[PDB]
């Protein structure tokens, strides 16, 4: 059905010369059938190749899977020894896609073709990709669509089709969406009995995700044990665009590295503190600017033609957030390039690193500045906000626009309205911007450039409809699920029904995220992993955080949704520090007391890796070493 092929290697010839477009992909093709790969040129586009690629031979496909297998071995990823070349099977696609996308990509010296899309020697191979399995895909979706837990088949499954990143997010995304069950069901509890901001819910919540934090870091490394990823960073893929500063042979294997020094890469990482500012900075001056004009026209001014007054601020912030969020992340890639990385997974984890402070500000500081500025000041703050009448100006006359006033009376309903907003109306526009449009923006594209070789032309046709989807990047999904737990972990005693909310999302998440992967995304190479990487650092940075918050919202909340209604006098600024102490330390205490009772656990695949090096190093003492 797909023709034997193993992947896609797209060349773009529109942007340069012919006779430098020949011999680059002259090139092209002696590179890869020096690897050994087997090569068909077709028509991709009006101005590209598609290079199909496929192993050569079945010998030299289980002698690359031999060597593969070797050699993570040998760097400590697997214990069990390799099996000879002869019983090197694939032993699933997965593993045949990794296999040869390493042919072709790792560089010429470390034993493959060095065809690096997008940079110095090849900036015309635009893209490498698989093809999808349509039929297995839609019966992955069929089945588990009508299911309420995937098994661990299942995952299985997905980590065999898409390799062990993508399958270790729908493994976390599973877990996350079993453990929710418990704040769900506690929740509605409390939302039916108790209302909100108690203090049974916010402890519960807290316990509840340290316990989440803290299984999920033990279930990783099971996972990674039972999918022979544990210490898969030791051959981590190299990226090309690092910069050595001198070249050294080590004598372990007989090859020069490229060394640069740490210290140096420390120093240049010293300007991750200024990026952070900058980024706080900037957004927050968006954020909170655009929130004050949000409070004048809602709730100061009081002229003529208030709906189309007030949706002026959620505008601003909509088309700016976006903006000045690229504008850091070019700033960011910039730095991460400064700083050289090695390796591809270092670069993309200090990526992701630097762009969590931007996401940490975009999601949580509305939500904190109505909670903490809005509603302890802000009877004290709108005296302030008469300069924001100009933004009401170029619509309403002089004098309509100063007499707007009212009592101000702050809204005891912003809040849980926003958290309300976050929680659930953005989860709903969030599966609608996140699979809908894509796909129909897609189908859309299509039908305009469908409309205005004969035994393949619906296989090639069904290529170039691939070749056009987006490129899949489980970080983003990873992101989703960790900013929403940051909101469950932070403000969810205002509104107890944040984690049913949470708990029907994730369960539609699964499927609708395995449906944009295989309908909307080019297949992604079955990358490895042992972890969700910088994300559980996240969450536990998060889960720390609510801790503070939710134990500062219960003390100030305590008389009700009203609180501190407008004014900080109620507020005893010692009662509420004081609780903020207790409160996380508390938290820090039992985080560690469950870290530690967890430790005493060793999972089954654990303890079987354990045990399985020991058992190698008594094969290699009872047969060498007498
Ligand atoms: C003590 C909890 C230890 C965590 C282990 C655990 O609870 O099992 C999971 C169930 O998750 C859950 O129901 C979530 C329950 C929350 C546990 C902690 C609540 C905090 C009190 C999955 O286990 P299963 O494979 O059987 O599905
Ligand atoms: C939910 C039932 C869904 C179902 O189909 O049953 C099995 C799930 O049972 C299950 O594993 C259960 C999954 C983990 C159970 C977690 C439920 C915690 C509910 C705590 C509420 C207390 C709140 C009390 C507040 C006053 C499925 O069969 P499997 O073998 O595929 O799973
Ligand atoms: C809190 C920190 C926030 C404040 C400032 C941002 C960080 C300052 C460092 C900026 C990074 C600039 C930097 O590292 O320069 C490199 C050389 O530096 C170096 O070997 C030595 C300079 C390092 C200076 C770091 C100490 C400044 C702060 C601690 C005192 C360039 O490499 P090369 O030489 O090839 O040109
Ligand atoms: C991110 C996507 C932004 C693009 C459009 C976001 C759509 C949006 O803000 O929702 C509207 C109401 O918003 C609001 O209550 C605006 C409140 C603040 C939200 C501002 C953006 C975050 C629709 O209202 P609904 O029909 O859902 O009721
Ligand atoms: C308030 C903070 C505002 C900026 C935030 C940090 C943004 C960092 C900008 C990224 C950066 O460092 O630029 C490099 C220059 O290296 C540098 O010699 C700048 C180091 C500054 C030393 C202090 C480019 O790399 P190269 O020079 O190789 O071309
Ligand atoms: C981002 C902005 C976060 C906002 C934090 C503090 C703003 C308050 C600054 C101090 C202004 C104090 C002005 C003042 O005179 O008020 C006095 C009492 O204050 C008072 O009861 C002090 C009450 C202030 C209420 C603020 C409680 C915040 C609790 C923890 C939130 C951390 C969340 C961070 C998550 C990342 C007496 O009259
Ligand atoms: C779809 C594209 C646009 C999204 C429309 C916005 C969705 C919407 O307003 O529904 C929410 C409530 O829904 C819900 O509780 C249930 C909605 C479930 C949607 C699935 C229906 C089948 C709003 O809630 P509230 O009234 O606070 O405003
Ligand atoms: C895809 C993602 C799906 C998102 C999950 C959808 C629904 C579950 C969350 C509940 C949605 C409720 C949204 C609308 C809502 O808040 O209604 C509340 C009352 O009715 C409800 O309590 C609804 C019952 C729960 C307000 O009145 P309150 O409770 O504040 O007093
Ligand atoms: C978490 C941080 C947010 C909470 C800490 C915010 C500090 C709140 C504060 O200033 O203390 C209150 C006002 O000061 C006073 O009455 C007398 C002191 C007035 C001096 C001005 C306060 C500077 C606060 C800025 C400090 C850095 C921020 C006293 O409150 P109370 O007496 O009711 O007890
Ligand atoms: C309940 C009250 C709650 C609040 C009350 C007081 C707060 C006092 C501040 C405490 C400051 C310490 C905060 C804390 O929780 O420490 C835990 C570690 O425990 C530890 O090392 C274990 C050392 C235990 C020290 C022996 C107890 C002191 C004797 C006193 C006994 C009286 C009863 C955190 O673990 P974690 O994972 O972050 O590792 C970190 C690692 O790098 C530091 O060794
Ligand atoms: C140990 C962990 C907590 C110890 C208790 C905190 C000790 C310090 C208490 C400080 C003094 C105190 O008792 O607080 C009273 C009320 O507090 C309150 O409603 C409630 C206080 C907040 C309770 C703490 C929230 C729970 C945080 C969950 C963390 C668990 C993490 C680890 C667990 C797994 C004051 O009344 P007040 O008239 O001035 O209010 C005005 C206000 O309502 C303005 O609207
Ligand atoms: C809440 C339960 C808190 C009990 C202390 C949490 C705990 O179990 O720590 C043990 C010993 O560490 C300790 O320093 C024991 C200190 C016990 C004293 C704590 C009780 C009151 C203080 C495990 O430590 P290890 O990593 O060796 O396994
Ligand atoms: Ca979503
Ligand atoms: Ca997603």
């Amino acid at each position: 059905e797909n023709h034997h092929v193993d992947y896609v290697i797209r060349f773009n010839y529109g942007d340069i010369d012919t006779p430098e477009a020949i011999k680059k992909f002259e090139v092209l093709l002696l590179e890869l059938s020096e690897v050994g790969l087997q090569t068909e040129v077709r028509q991709g586009d009006e101005n590209s190749l598609f290079v199909f690629v496929r192993a050569a031979s079945k010998k030299k496909l289980k002698r690359a899977v031999y060597q593969s297998r070797v050699r993570d071995w040998l760097y400590g990823v697997r214990n069990t020894e390799p099996e000879p070349a002869s019983s090197a099977k694939p032993q699933s696609e997965a593993e045949r896609l990794l296999v040869i996308y390493h042919l072709i990509t790792v560089p010429k010296a470390e034993g493959g073709a060095g065809i690096t899309p997008r940079h110095g020697e090849w900036k015309n191979v635009d893209a490498i990709f698989p093809l999808h399995d349509e039929e297995t895909n839609r019966q992955c979706m069929r089945e588990w669509s009508k299911k309420t837990f995937l098994s661990t088949e299942d995952l299985d499954r997905i980590r065999n089709t898409f390799g062990e990143h993508v399958g270790f997010y729908f493994a976390f995304l599973q877990s996350y969406f079993r453990f929710l069950m418990f704040p769900a069901a506690f929740g509605f509890s409390c939302w039916l009995l108790l209302g909100s901001f108690s203090i049974i819910y916010t402890v519960v919540n807290c316990l509840w995700c340290i316990v989440f934090i803290e299984y999920w870091k033990r279930q990783e490394e099971d996972l990674s044990c039972r999918w022979q990823t544990k210490g898969v960073s030791a051959v981590h893929e190299k990226r090309a665009e690092f910069k050595p500063e001198k070249e050294i042979r080590d004598e372990s294997t007989g090859e020069v590295r490229g060394v640069f020094p740490a210290t140096k890469r420390m120093y240049r990482q010293l300007l991750q503190v200024p990026f952070a500012l900058l980024a706080a900075v900037a957004l927050g001056a968006i954020i909170a600017t655009c929130f004050a004009i949000e409070i004048f026209i809602s709730e100061v001014y009081n002229g003529p033609l208030k709906g189309y007054l007030v949706f002026i601020p959620t505008i601003l912030v909509s088309a700016l957030i976006p903006t000045m969020s690229a504008v850091l992340l070019t700033v960011a890639t910039k730095l991460n390039d400064y700083e050289n990385y090695e390796t591809q997974d270092a670069y993309k984890v200090a990526l992701t690193q630097k762009i969590f402070v931007v996401n940490f500000i975009t999601s949580y500081l509305p939500i904190i500045l109505t909670a903490f500025v809005y509603v302890p000041f802000a009877s004290r703050i709108v005296p302030y906000l008469d300069v924001f009448h100009l933004t009401v100006r170029p619509f309403v006359s002089k004098e309509h626009a100063i007499k707007a006033r009212t009592e101000f009376s702050i809204n005891p309903d912003r809040l849980r309205k926003q958290v309300i907003y976050f929680t659930v109306t953005a989860q709903i526009v969030g599966f609608a911007l996140e699979t809908i449009v894509p796909f129909v923006k897609q189908r859309v594209f299509r039908e305009y450039k469908e409309y205005t070789d004969e035994d393949e032309a619906r296989f090639l046709t069904r290529v170039r409809n691939e070749a056009e989807l987006e490129d899949y990047d489980v970080t983003d999904d990873l992101r989703e699920m960790c900013i929403q737990f940051g909101y469950l972990a932070l403000f969810s005693p205002v509104w107890p029904l944040v984690p049913v909310s949470f708990l029907i999302n994730n369960w539609v998440e699964l499927r609708s995220d395995f449906f944009k992967i295989c309908v909307e995304c080019k297949r992604p190479w079955p990358q490895r992993a042992d972890t969700i990487g910088p994300w559980l650092d996240s969450l536990g940075f998060l889960s720390w955080v609510g801790s503070i918050t939710s134990s500062a919202l219960v003390y100030m909340f305590s008389n009700g949704h009203e609180g501190p209604n407008g004014e900080p006098t109620t507020i005893r600024c010692w009662a509420l520090l004081l609780t903020i102490f207790f409160s996380e330390h508390l938290y820090l205490i039992v985080r560690y007391a469950v870290r530690s009772a967890l430790a005493k656990l060793e999972p089954p695949n654990t303890r079987r890796e354990r045990i399985e090096r020991f058992m190698m190093r008594k094969r290699y003492l009872d047969t060498v070493l007498s």
